């Protein structure tokens, strides 16, 4: 990747702690008796950068035999830029209602926690049976609020990651690894947008 | 998979055949002069059921270096029996324009392409420099309006299939593979 500054975690890495990850949701969640659909995970979707990790959390989860429900959301803070607007907007909710169910969001990176924070005070009042998240990257040191992840496939620096779901305006989610977009590159796209 | 009468396609069958389908569009693409953030190839992934083979084919797209724009959209019906024409409710569009751009719908199936047929002709009077479909699954014979999609990685017979995004009342899209659900367990 000429972009990238370098390689954060290859595929094969991501792949490896995304199935020690959902081991350990498949151990925590065996007391629930999680059921196809009388009972099944409620997995929450955070679109657009969740989408890759969502994909491939689900089959891992489906390997240790935890049977999920899938909810897509679409919810915008960064837009086309590197840093919150300070605003969450909800582009889309859950198609049904989260109360009496276990719910997990999946989310691919958290960082001010003002996403997961806005969602959580969301979910929290439609009365799910609980609600836990998932997030592949956690920016520990980015708070702007209080927040701490049920889950967290990996902790990173505050730099600028893409790759495998993550963007910098709409690019680079493709990719088959997560990697440090180079400061050049952003700013030279941020520099013509403005 | 108790819950199913046949194994159609096993993860590793699936994901041969997106690569050879990306490498396919990767060729089909190749003079269009694509390039990140001014031309990209736009992803029009339909939701629920192409979630998961639009993950795995932006990555094989992304091994032919063909620089792509996600979007996801979501339908819903507007009543049952209120529209032939296939029509549906945008609860989400596309983020960007697709106006000028190169463009291309991800759907998991097709069959009586109702409303893959509706999709399209909403995006072509966007005026997109291209339009093209990709389905995962064709179920060519159980057309309820004319409708072709440009690429697809398997024709099948009128069984009903679950796995790999798709679903029977919300349950099994997180399978690897794609199975077909025992009659018993539909009925
Ligand atoms: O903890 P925070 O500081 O809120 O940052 C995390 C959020 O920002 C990013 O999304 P973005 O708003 O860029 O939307 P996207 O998923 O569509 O890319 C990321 O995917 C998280 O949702
Ligand atoms: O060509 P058709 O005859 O319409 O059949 C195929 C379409 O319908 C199904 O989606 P569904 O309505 O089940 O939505 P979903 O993807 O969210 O499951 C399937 O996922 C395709 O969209
Ligand atoms: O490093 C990062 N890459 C992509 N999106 C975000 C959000 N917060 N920080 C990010
Ligand atoms: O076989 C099938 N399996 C899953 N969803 C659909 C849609 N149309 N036909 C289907
Ligand atoms: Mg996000
Ligand atoms: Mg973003
Ligand atoms: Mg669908
Ligand atoms: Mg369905």
């Amino acid at each position: 990747y000429e972009f990238a500054e370098k390689i954060l975690f290859t595929e094969e890495e991501i792949r490896t702690r995304i199935k020690e990850v959902a081991k350990r949701i498949a151990d925590d969640y065996k007391g629930k008796g999680l059921r196809p659909y009388v009972n099944p995970l409620v997995l929450i979707s955070v679109l657009k950068g969740s989408f890759m990790f969502t994909a491939d959390l689900c089959r891992a989860l489906c390997d240790f035999n935890v049977p999920v429900r899938m909810e897509f959301i679409c919810v915008s803070s960064y837009g086309e830029g590197l840093t919150s607007s300070g605003q969450v907007r909800m582009l889309l909710d859950t198609r049904h209602s989260i109360e009496g169910h276990h719910v997990l969001i999946v989310e691919d990176i958290v960082q001010t926690a003002l996403t997961l924070n806005y969602l959580y005070h969301m979910y929290f009042t439609r009365r799910p049976a609980s609600l836990k998240t998932v997030v592949l990257l956690d920016k520990r040191e980015g708070r702007r609020v209080p927040f701490s992840a049920d889950y967290v496939v990996a902790n990173i620096p505050n730099a600028f990651v893409i790759g495998y779901g993550l963007d910098y305006d709409d690019t680079y989610r493709e990719l088959r690894d997560i990697v440090v977009l180079r400061p050049e590159v952003y700013a030279e796209r941020e520099a013509a947008r403005g």
